[PDB]
């Protein structure tokens, strides 16, 4: 009946049969990059992944039919949502696989007790500063870029052409790699007063790049100071 | 009448228009970018961009009119004053375009509620210790570039030339990329003693960038810390 | 006697003895990369070496006959026959020196007074949340290591062609040094979206790279903490 | 008398006058870069540059002369007794001119008011931590660079020739730049796993100098939390 197989949903024999056969399909998956493995059990591992594949969406078009709209409120539902509608169409750059991550569903079962909880608390509230950090960040790499694609742009063929080419290279410059190696000592070549154009920036984003460090320490810190008062 | 004059200036309306606008031609210099665009809509394009830099200079200069002292006090006039003044003249390496920065005044709207308040609070207040960090930083890079450019003066062609190229190659080595493989090894091909004058500045100046962070973390929890007493 | 057998095991001045020559070693394999060292004092030096490990097999074996069971209990006992038995066999490639790493054993005297106590307290209560830390990051460095497998597997020679390389090759992402010009630029040569695979990977593992410095940050102030209660 | 030349010693005019020629050769010690300004005012340069010195030999040995034995105490006469000693020869190669940073000792005077106190008490109080954390380091490049000549010695040429090479290339290493482009690949035609020595090592060793900076910060909040009991 209805309350049956909402029981039946529920069951935790199947839940971590689930479970099995996803980490199982997670370690073929690490099984596929040996070329040979796959020369030897081919048919074998591909009719694994049919069969996973199929009735994963069998299970979860179940947790539909039993919580129509009582699947909405978890997070994990739409993780598990998102991993069943981006990744549905297998007719594409192989890129299934992705589904594996699945197999994230068991941390949920390390979060409880040793310790973890107060970081991944800490992850969760660092939210609403993070996302405001992010969006600065992006106003800082909008007005750089336009402003490195006026100032750059003809006569460099490659780090400057486009909008998003330009955002990428000064990215880059972010992640602090070969700017002067590979950037600077062509871009002096031409321009000799293009270092007051990146001597600031380099600065100003890989500082805010550190305040959100100091801003997810305090984060984590005012969980740990709230136990006096 | 000027009473009049100095309510219309602080009218909602109108100054959310002039924020609509502004937005407006920030998101038309991330369509400049794309030439295309600038093929197929260019008299509008630019019909936009200079009557709308034609009023901002009416606008700029009637709050001016209206507060003529009472402009003075607020750093986010010394803000948009420092936009429109330095960034008066057109007849320059295109730069004009900084003035999307001004959009910059949006993001007060978000500094109120969602905890970033704690966030900026501690960046205003970082400044009287960080500002004496970064004369400690001018000096040292001031010494040692002296130093490096009475060792590595003459048989270097572009890395050791100057005092302001010396303090460049400095910096980036601070900025710690390719230190070894683009400074150190053409350095010990000639002088075979040159390493011991890096490896303790490598230390030293990094070790400070990391004071610095130090620093930035103990005064965003100072604020935190001030809550219990 | 037994009795006085194991006193003599727990003398302190036979056991400053064997730290004595174990410091001795210590500086032997020092000088022993100076070839000329070994050309002028080379039989008596490799005679120092032999000797010493003979007597040291002797003392740990006498440590295992004075507490066969009661030897169990001690970390340092784990590390002491970590040491001997991994490296018990010479015929290899050369690599018996880590038992030089036995002089750790000394700095147990400068764990207790000069407050880095509290450091090595830290670091020990830091375990439970950074083995999870780890495990997550071998959980994406696994998962993005078989999606690159799937994308950049054929036509890319040595950088993605089996598991391990793969995962070597994004840890070096990890690492952040010439992810663009020695991993992106012959990338986009080919693929020209391969980019939004990079992107995403070199933010999440050096964020949580940073979480790992925020976790052991709060666990070295909660001890701190725990001092007002 | 006596008493005179000590109050004469301590007088601020000339105290004062020494801090002023000595930021005067400061600066032009700045100037000195600039070979066309030593071609126009050279011989007045050098005048200054002598006159100075040996007056400043002059006003360091009368501190000897008042306060023989009262001299001791002070770290910054430490400091001044390190500059003019070391730095008294001026026959070797040209690096007399690190005396212009005795013009730290201005900066003892932004030491006091503006909350850079804290800061310079923590750097003060990390000290017997710290000493602790080095010497673990030093020797962790020990026991790992004899290891990396016992391996890597023969067939190659230059990263691992001595113990100080060796121990250079490892440190260069923990600065993380090109262990990947420069040291890996090169090293990987050869050996096939010699992986398995570098990935433990640059994990080790960055999260040692990770640990340092979590050691000063709980020193520096150590200070703020003394402020509630």
């Amino acid at each position: 009946m209805y309350l049956a197989i909402t029981n039946i949903v529920e069951s935790s024999f199947f839940t971590k049969f689930i479970i099995y056969l996803i980490v199982l399909n997670g370690i073929t998956m690490g099984l596929e990059t040996s070329k040979t493995f796959m020369q030897s059990f081919g048919v074998y591992t591909t009719l694994f992944k049919q069969i996973v594949i199929t009735i994963f969406t069998i299970e979860i078009i179940l947790r539909i039919y039993v919580h129509r709209i009582s699947f909405f409120k978890d997070p994990w539902s739409l993780f598990d949502f998102f991993v069943v509608a981006i990744s549905l169409v297998p007719t594409s750059s192989c890129f299934e696989i992705l589904r594996v991550l699945r197999v994230l569903r068991l941390f949920r079962a390390v979060t409880a007790v040793p310790q973890v909880r107060k970081i991944v608390s800490a992850l969760i509230s660092v939210i609403p500063g993070m996302l405001s950090v992010i969006a600065l960040m992006t106003l800082f790499f909008y007005i750089f870029a336009i402003m490195a694609t006026c100032l750059f742009g003809e006569r460099f063929p490659e780090w400057f052409g486009t909008l998003g080419e330009s955002f990428y290279t000064l990215f880059q410059v972010m992640t602090l790699e070969s700017w002067s190696m590979g950037i600077v000592r062509p871009l002096m070549e031409v321009y000799p007063y293009a270092w007051v154009f990146f001597i600031p920036f380099i600065f100003v984003v890989t500082f805010v790049m550190i305040n959100l460090v100091v801003a997810i320490i305090v984060d984590a810190m005012a969980i740990l100071n709230q136990k006096e008062e």
